[PDB]
Order: C-alpha cells, then structure tokens, then sequence
C-alpha cells in the first residue's frame, strides 16, 4: 500500500485522479484518464488526457499531470502517481510513452498507483518494474 | 498588429513568454523556448519545451502552455499566444505538431506572436495563416 | 502540377488510392493512403498505423516517407498524393504530417489532397501548407 | 544456443543486417544512428534506421521504421525476432517506451527482442511481455 506515504495522502491522491477525469478532452475516444502526483513538498497535481483530431498530437493524462508539476518548479523528488481511467474492470496503466516520460524524472523506486474508473480494482508497482532497462542520457554522449 | 486585443495585455504577454525560458528543461538540446497564453478572461499561463533522452517524448514550450491552460479549465476563447526561444536574431516559428494542437482550440484569427531571443522584433501571424486547410474534425 | 509529367500525376493518384488498402487503423475505421514520387520517378506507398495508444499513431504520409528514407532517397522528392477516408472533402495532412515533410523537400514541393473516391482533388506547395516553417 | 526459436544462422543474419541498416540513418540532431531489423514469420528481414526531425517530437525510431516497412509489406503479424543496433559502443540499445508500445501492438507476450551495442559487443535478450509489463495493448 505505497510506502512512504501517509493513509491520508494516499486517499487524497486517489480522490484527485478520479476527479482529474473531468479535465478529459476526449471528443474522439471518449475514453477519459485523470492522473495526479504528489510532490516532495506534499502538494498535490492533477491532469487529464487531451486527444486531437490527428491522433498523433493526444497528450496523456499522465504527461499533462508532470508538464503541470515540472512548470511549477518541481524538479524532482516527486512521491508517488496515481492514474485513473475510464476502464470498468482491469486499472488503467501507462502506455509507454509516458513510461518513457517519467523515466526522465524519477528514481526506479518511485511509485505508481493504477486504478480502474472506481478504484474497486487498484496495483502499484514501481518506476523500475514498468519500464526495465529503461533507454536513458546514458544511451547519448 | 493583434486586434481585439488591448496593447497593455500585449505587453504582458511577451514579457511572461520571455520569463518562461527559464522554466525550460533543455539538458539536451539547450535551446530553451518560451510561451504564454492569455485567455478570454484575462489571464496569463506559461510553458517552456521540456526534453527527453528519448526524442519522440519531447513537449514544445507551446504545448506545455496549452496543457497548462487546459488542466485550468480554459477550453476556448484563448486571445492570443507568444512564443519566445533562444534565437539570437531570427522570431521563433512553431513547428507543425504545435500548429495542430493549436488548431484543436482556437478560431482562425487567432494571433500567434513570435519574438526573436530579445524580444526586440516580432512577428504575427494568425491561425489560419499558419495551418491553412488544416485537418480537423469536419474530416471525421 | 507543374514540373510533373501527367502519366506520373495519374500514377500517383492510382497509388495513393489502392495505398489505403495497407491501413490499419481498428480505432478510428479511417483509411488513409499516401504515394510519394522520388526524383527517380520511382512511387512508394504508406497507409495510416493505429496504435491502442493514440500518441503512437503513424499517419499515412509518414509512413510513406519512411518507406522512401529507407529506400535511400533522401532528397529531390517529386510529388506526394494524399487521399483521405472523406467522402465529399479533399483530405489535407495533418501538422505532424506537415513538420516532417518540410525536414525534406523545397517550397514548391506539390501536394495533391484527393477524397476519398478521387473525383476531387486539391493542390498545395510545401511553403503554402506550413507557412515560415521551423 | 543464444534466442530460443531462432536458428543461429538466422540471427547472424539479422545482426549484419541491424548493423547495416545503421547507415540508412537520417540523424543530423543527435548524430546518433540505430539500426533494426525483424525476422517474419515467412523467414524474411526487413530493417530499418532511425530518423530525426528539426522538431525533436516528430522522430522514429529505428524499430518503428522496421515496423513500417514490415506492416506495408503485409506483415501483420507471426513476427519471430527482432534485433536492435545501436552507435552506443559501452552499452547495449534498448527501445524506448515509444517503441516498446508500438511493438506490443502487433507481437505475442514471448516476442524476443535483441539488443545488442555499436560493434556486436554486447548483447541482451528480453521478451516484449517483460520489456513492457501491464501493458495497455489491444488485448
Ligand atoms: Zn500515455
Ligand atoms: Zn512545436
Ligand atoms: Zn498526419
Ligand atoms: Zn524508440
């Protein structure tokens, strides 16, 4: 159930996903994914997926959560992601796009809480586990 | 230049599209880009271009902007956009991922004004003029 | 189009339209095909790729400049026709479509938009479409 | 015995051909050039190189190129092995979660994905199912 993270937080962080769902723009799947992140500063960030006519362009609700926590100057340190998505029974995980994404700004061990649309289904696993040897800076030189 | 939209807010918009530079995360590249966005009710947002070791993953200032005006709540109306980047001598252009994002939200004389590094020279353009026959729902 | 020969111009068409039959696009249902003729007056052919993540989606014009890149011809592209899953409206590229075919080809590059049947058809240069490209 | 399923002779000739498609290469951002190829399920290869844009977010990959050439081939699916190449001498190349999403979206869970470095040096073998775990794919 998520170390480092207080029950309170953790139902907080919960109850911003599932009300980051509203923020969706998604007039062409309407499939809506909230997603929010605790920053080492205990302040809480929410996103939602944004789709576009060329379905090239969607941004995540998972990318839109840190462009959000990055703009706000929050570097790093960041303590756990919930995401929550409109899936009746299996959880909502991140594609791979925004594995890769928050592979940039994260420590393997950081925390990823899934849910499905009501959180009656929910995983966590780590940075590390849903992104193994993950292409990095180190790949460049 | 930019109608319908008062001098004062104009200002205010290429100021806060310089500044936003700084919230650039370029370790890569290293040109870092500015954005604001002001919106129908006034209200200014900022995004700078954030990189990745993974090019494809890569989010212009532009995008990050929009981001931050949608997650506000701000679906439409937007007045006007600025874009600023670390081009010594040249106005920063938006690049056609940005266009079509853009497109998505705002109307066609929609004004995007782009600054060169200092903002001592500009340049602008209206949505249309920038994506003309652009793809759109009509389409689907 | 200037600079192109009719039997080429025609070609094109004829391969753009038969292109949409490599689509795989299970979300959307639009087919989209693409033919791009090289300064070697050879055509290649790309259809739209969906992905369950729409982010990873490959549109049709990609896909074909792909299939020319990896062919080697990295410069002097001729034409390029699109045609689009619209039936009364000539399908233009997307923004994405625009950037990447601007990285390879001059201001005059033609690009012929067709609806879906190829009974109307639209051209417009490279510089037209992506106006003080980045 | 190195991938399981694949014949010796088959790989040696998918790594000549990774290595080789390093040269189709279009990366004048990064100067960093990956080759891949695929194996299908009728025996042939396909490869493909990397290619960049001015705007960093319009690139493809590597494999994704591959991918493409496979796909418009008519390969739908049944693809056997995939080996990946890249200009990275001290480390092995593997895909980025742009590609590995991409990958899942036409290969079975087992699907064996070679990474190998700049030379042939080093080498890695994974399977799609753990280079993307509870991945969000068709299924
Ligand atoms: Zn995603
Ligand atoms: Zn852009
Ligand atoms: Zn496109
Ligand atoms: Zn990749």
């Amino acid at each position: 159930k998520v170390g480092g993270i207080e029950d309170r937080q953790l139902e907080a962080l919960k109850r911003a996903a599932l009300k980051a769902c509203e923020l969706s723009y998604s007039p062409y799947s309407h499939f809506r994914v909230g997603c929010s992140i605790l920053t080492n500063n205990d302040v809480i960030f929410t996103g939602a997926n944004v789709e576009n006519a060329s379905y090239s362009n969607c941004i995540c609700a998972e990318r839109s959560a840190m462009i959000q926590v990055l703009m706000a100057g929050h570097r790093s340190g960041w303590k756990c992601m919930v995401i929550c998505g409109d899936s009746e029974d299996q959880c909502v995980s991140p594609c791979g796009v925004c594995r890769q994404f928050i592979n940039e700004f994260v420590v393997k061990d950081f925390p990823i809480v899934m849910l499905n649309s009501t959180g009656s289904r929910s995983k966590v696993m780590t940075m590390g586990e849903l992104l193994p040897m993950a292409f990095g800076p180190s790949h460049l030189n």
